[PDB]
């Protein structure tokens, strides 16, 4: 299967900062030659990384 929360260290490691805003995926980084095969990632998971972000700051959202 797939960790959101390894999603979201690797996603760090190349500076890329993950959320959610208004049940909604969103990321905030600032540069260029993002990695598609993480990019890609992200939506192939997205309902796999919100209940992450939305529980790692609410964790009051459980499924």
């Amino acid at each position: 299967g797939i960790d959101a929360a390894q999603i979201v260290d690797e996603a760090l490691e190349q500076g890329i900062t993950l959320f959610v805003v208004n049940n909604r995926l969103q990321y905030e980084t600032s540069r260029d030659s993002i990695p598609t095969e993480l990019l890609n990632k992200w939506k192939q998971h997205k309902q796999e990384l919100i209940d992450f972000l939305n529980q790692l700051d609410s964790e009051e959202q459980t499924k």
